[PDB]
RNA sequence: AGCUUUGCGCAGUGGCAGUAUCGUAGCCAAUGAGGUUUAUCCGAGGCGCGAUUAUUGCUAAUACUUUUCCCAAUAC
């Protein structure tokens, strides 16, 4: 179902339009938390 | 042709509080979250995890000496 996005405007359909808006808006500050947190927690010795 | 309403952006001028702000390729949620009161009634986020000066950036405070010139006859 093409539809618009309000973020880029591409014609994406009914179900993966939701998807979209979730990742979209995912903050990419979150990617830099997530990498940082695999740094930090995995160059621990036990 | 002004007047005006709603929502959304960009700003400007203020006021208020730092026990709160944000994240959520984690989970659940209007096919219903949560319900202590108003329950044959209300009606949205909630939980777990994570960051932190209980949002985050800047700016500033915490010192003087290198050089470079020299003495001499109108004489056996």
């Amino acid at each position: 179902e093409y539809l618009v996005s309000p973020i880029t405007g591409e014609k994406i359909p009914a179900s993966k339009m939701q998807e979209h808006m979730r990742i979209g808006l995912l903050d990419p500050r979150w990617l830099e938390q997530r990498d940082r947190s695999i740094r930090e927690k995995q160059s621990d010795d036990e």
